[PDB]
């Protein structure tokens, strides 16, 4: 057993390694999204910047889980990060809805990972998940929902152009 | 032979003199475009400013080639700069598309001028073209393409007015 | 053909997409390396920081290629990024030698990608590769070689500990 | 019942009083360790400073539990704080390993105290323990493990001397 390991179960360790891969996958999706909106036939610089920032956030999420794995005495096992499931992301509305669905899937995986910690009695891990992940997911999912509502409100064309300027920095 | 001349062929020298005239011609077109959008029945001050800045850029391009001609020991031979091929430039979309076509023609002339340098073994001239012209053309052509996409996105009327305010300074 | 596309061949476009995946793969390897040295039974914070910075550099390399693909009018096609070929990276000397081998493989892929640009006459792309990638690879490969020499000089134990403090920030 | 008492069980109150004594005991051990390394025949000033700071931390831990006991309406009952179980702490490696074992014992007592809060439904007390104690224990246990690894890496003699200078302030 590694020196720090205490109240840290193998199932919790394995759950963290699957979550690392999922956060890396989300980071990859957002990176794809960002450079899609940098296409010359898409050309929405607010969307480009917004998904780039979201991509860096997911990379931070993954690395924080890596750091935590080490803190508790687990061992990081990396896997292929799959390519995103689309090459092209439609309109700003489509991308924002794909992003909502993505964040809700990450949130469910996090809640399932909380359930592993809870049944194993990992008090510290539950609070770590709560403080550093669950609250952020809830804020993010609310923010993206608002954006979807406004992208429906403004419509295509000028509306989408104006949303890019006024709702995304 | 002039004092500095070394590894500098007469065909390269002549190519630079044709390119000088082309850059001057581009400068003239952009100047025409700029004051077209300053017409009282057009009246788009973002477009006016944007094409004025682009005109000064092309003037700089020409003068840099003049300076280089002298650096290598060639002799500048100037020609008439023809009047632009339109007096009137349509909508903001039309002007932006005329500008894309213009920049692509300058880029092709630059690539052909690179080919002259390459076959003559003008190592320094190729790098000069690469560093000081080819990269800028690629950035510019990408920027103008983005603008064309957004001018189609926003449509005529209010859209064109909003693009003038939000995409051009 | 996309609006900006000019002197940009399909083989060059495909080469950039393979290089994107390779830079992402290098970023993943360095990220693995970094958190390996953050293990409690490895615990070298200079190595951790050094490979984290190297990981961010490779991510920048990938994104710059993504941006360039868009600049020229190509289309980004992403693939799975494979997991690194080791879970554990040995001593500081082993990791530094794995890193040298990695950078030399990236450098060879870049030189092969230069060869594609050259035979297709992509003057701008060659200079882009030269200025923004080839020079950095040469500096990096020299830096890592120096580190390997010093890690052999200092030996294991105290030597490796001292190198972590004095050669890596 | 005291004025503030609400959802605060007698078993939870008693658990806090045992934890107070344990934190005081840890503070005493670290104080012993610190002045051991201030011995003229030991003379490691980094270790001296490090364990002094750790001693003050444990004193803060105890006093925070005292303050909390009062916040909830419990009553502090103090006991003898036993003398540490060694007068002499060996090498820097020995002391660091004794410290790891100490922190893991405090962590287990904290987790057992969390279990008392959980079964009694003391929602606020669990979060207090999580936020103010469990996270710190996990960081500390990871830090001490790293130090043990490096103290094995550097070896005795010059290694131990260098660790005192470079890993402890
Ligand atoms: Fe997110
Ligand atoms: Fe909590
Ligand atoms: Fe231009
Ligand atoms: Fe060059
Ligand atoms: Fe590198
Ligand atoms: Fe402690």
């Amino acid at each position: 057993e590694s020196q720090p390991r205490q109240n840290f179960k193998v199932e919790t360790e394995a759950g963290i390694n699957r979550q690392i891969n999922l956060e890396l996958y989300a980071c990859y999706c957002y990176q794809s999204m960002s450079f899609y909106f940098d296409r010359d036939d898409v050309a929405l610089p607010g969307f480009t910047k917004y998904f780039k920032e979201k991509s860096d956030e997911e990379r931070e999420h993954a690395e924080k889980f890596m750091k935590y794995q080490n803190k508790r005495g687990g061992r990081i096992v990396l896997q292929d990060v799959k390519k995103p499931d689309r090459d092209e992301w439609g309109t700003g509305l489509d991308a924002m809805q794909a992003s909502l669905s993505l964040e809700k899937n990450v949130n469910q995986a996090l809640l399932d990972l909380h359930t592993v910690g809870d049944k194993e009695g990992d008090k510290q891990f539950m609070d770590f998940l709560e403080s550093d992940y669950l609250e952020e997911q809830v804020e993010d999912i609310k923010k993206i929902s608002d954006h979807i509502t406004n992208l429906k409100r403004v419509g295509s064309g000028l509306g989408e152009y104006m949303f890019d300027k006024k709702s995304l920095d």
